């Protein structure tokens, strides 16, 4: 019940986490799940924590799939902690990958608007009883406009991971941290 060395190593060089912190985080997630693999439903009720069960399950099936890499229906330990690191502590660039092909659904490499439209919806009902939204964002019809006429480079239907990439970094919250990069 501690991480075999080989194992630890390999996690400290594919996380931001460290040894003390990988091990307590591997107690933590056997004590959480004793199985070792965590499910959707036992996902969903992790997210119930934040917001209505029924309300974040859409949102919260779609990350599921994100975290599930080789997409077998369960989420092991590897699966998990890599997954949380990136979404963390990951690098501003390699967050926005992972969203990507988190909002890519068939994983063409390409975010279409069908798919785009589904996600905003998701997100949307999950906080629906919580957040009052802005009011030019704030149908998911209403976003999704938005986000394609700020990001469809060539107008191809699609949106690539380049189009995607740096259509996020105007997300306002994004030009928040951008003012807190250390290059002064
Ligand atoms: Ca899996
Ligand atoms: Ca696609
Ligand atoms: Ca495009």
């Amino acid at each position: 019940s501690k991480l075999r060395p080989e194992m630890l190593q390999d996690l400290r060089e594919n996380t931001e986490f460290s040894e003390l912190e990988l091990q307590e985080w591997y107690k933590g997630f056997l004590k959480d799940c004793p199985t070792g693999i965590l499910n959707v439903d036992e996902f969903k009720k992790i997210y119930a924590n934040f917001f209505p069960y029924g309300d974040a399950s859409k949102f919260a099936e779609h990350v599921f799939r994100t975290f599930d890499t080789n997409s077998d229906g369960t989420i092991d330990f590897r699966e998990f902690i890599i997954a949380l690191s990136v979404t963390s502590r990951g690098r501003l660039e390699q967050k926005l990958m992972w969203a990507f092909s988190m909002y890519d659904l068939d994983g063409n490499g390409y975010i279409s608007r069908e798919e785009m439209l589904e996600i905003v919806q998701a997100i949307y009902k999950m906080v629906s009883s919580v957040m009052k939204m802005p009011e030019d964002e704030s149908t998911p019809e209403k976003r999704t406009e938005k986000i394609f006429r700020q990001m469809d480079t060539n107008n191809d239907g699609k949106l690539s991971l380049e189009e995607f990439i740096r259509g996020a970094k105007s997300d306002p919250s994004i030009v928040r941290l951008l003012q807190c990069d250390p290059s002064s």
